[PDB]
């Protein structure tokens, strides 16, 4: 008699069936969290994290959107997380953007009707903004924290001439050095809880996710003229990761009707994980730009 083989598990041995999780098209488990309020909801909101973190980052900033009546809901993708895939690793960018879609199309099945909305930070918006022009007309909003529109020019130039090796010759191991948080918030707390997450990873990037990284800016630029969804833009001035100039472009080359561009004077790059008076600023216009929009 055969048997089945012992349970999947998160990279943190963790049994997937204890947890909530969908099987991407490449067969690899997704871990997924959902925050859904007690009456029916107003809308659905899927939340994109960024390069190196994972979704359990948007804890306050779901339960708020949940506060609001909305069913809001993640996954950490591929690479990331609790989820399954070699750490930062991606065969193609386009696999994250499919994945937000067969997590989204799985959830508008189990709530028809309901608009829904994308937010994502960084990388994370990178991939709403794609997700978001692969489907024109059919989300309700978008909400951009610091989107990867344009890197920073050195980290770009850096990430261009160690792909000069890997593009030209057979390099497996070639990487950067590793993402360097205390740039990316003014806020010392956060920075230091960032660096004591065990599901952050802190290696360098590994040249070919450094590819797919530009891969992305190269795909977000020929998605702008193409984009229609409303969005609401926040970005700090001293961002060193992407670029405040990027902001500024996709103001300028979206076709949508809908656009709002908040700019965060002398903060940097995480802004819902910025000084206080800057963080408690973004949960309230994300609140006031996502009631104004739901009913
Ligand atoms: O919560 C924190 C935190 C709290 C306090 C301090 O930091 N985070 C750290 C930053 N991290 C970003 C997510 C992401 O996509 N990152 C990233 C973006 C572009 C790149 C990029 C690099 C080179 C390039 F050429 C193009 C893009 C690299 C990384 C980072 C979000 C989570």
């Amino acid at each position: 008699m055969p048997e089945e083989s012992s349970p999947r598990r998160t990279p943190q041995s963790i049994p997937y069936q204890d947890l909530p999780h969908l099987v991407n098209a490449d067969g690899q488990y997704l871990f997924c969290r959902y925050w859904a309020p007690t009456g029916t909801p107003k809308a659905l909101i899927f939340v994109s994290h960024g390069a190196g973190e994972h979704s359990g980052r948007y804890e306050e900033l779901a339960r708020m959107l949940m506060g609001l009546d909305l069913l809001v809901f993640a996954h950490d993708h591929v690479g990331h997380g609790q989820s399954e895939g070699e750490r930062m690793v991606v065969s193609d960018f386009h696999v994250f953007v499919r994945d937000v879609l067969q997590h989204v199309d799985s959830m508008q099945k189990d709530y028809p009707g309901l608009p829904v909305f994308l937010l994502g930070h960084s990388m994370g918006g990178a991939i709403a903004i794609l997700t978001a022009a692969e489907r024109p007309g059919h989300f309700a909003g978008m909400v951009l924290i610091s989107p990867l529109v344009l890197a920073n020019p050195e980290s770009a130039t850096t990430f261009k001439v160690l792909a000069a090796k890997v593009l030209n010759s057979v390099l497996p191991n070639l990487s950067s050095g590793p993402i360097d948080s205390s740039v990316l918030s003014r806020n010392k707390t956060e920075v230091d809880i960032y660096n004591s997450d065990p599901l952050i990873c802190r290696a360098g990037l590994k040249v070919c996710f450094g590819i797919q990284l530009l891969n992305a800016v190269s795909r977000v630029e020929r998605a702008l003229p193409k984009l229609t969804v409303p969005f609401l833009l926040l970005q700090g001035s001293a961002d060193r990761l992407c670029d405040s100039k990027g902001a500024y472009l996709l103001m300028e080359l979206a076709k949508s009707q809908d656009k709002t561009l908040k700019i965060y004077e002398g903060a940097y790059h995480v802004l819902h994980k910025e000084l206080p008076e800057v963080t408690n600023s973004v949960f309230h216009e994300i609140n006031m730009w996502v009631s104004q929009r739901t009913a």
